[PDB]
């Protein structure tokens, strides 16, 4: 169809922001694998970055909600950093 994924990804945003995501847990993919699947690298690949945590044990703490939009430019956005534009996805990485 036309504009579905960003549709959603409104909606999950409307949804993500006013906490009040028990109404939510709507249609979408959730990613689901053991430590040593190497979950991470197949993520980093797909943007072609490496913007994921790494250290010893688990880093992942918190269900990460990443949506991918195509562009000509390349930048990441947090919705608790309003407005700011990340270049660097080392820093990225950082923030989260």
């Amino acid at each position: 169809m036309e504009e579905l994924i960003p549709l959603v990804n409104r909606l999950q945003d409307a949804f993500s922001a006013l906490g009040q995501s028990c109404l939510l847990e709507l249609p979408q993919i959730a990613v689901v694998g053991g430590q040593s699947a190497g979950k991470s690298s197949v993520l980093e690949n797909f943007v072609g970055r490496d913007f994921l945590p790494r250290g010893s044990g688990i880093v992942t703490r918190r269900p990460l909600v990443l949506q991918l939009v195509t562009s000509k430019a390349e930048y990441a956005e947090f919705l608790h950093c309003k407005g700011k534009k990340f270049t660097d996805f080392d820093e990225v990485r950082l923030e989260i």
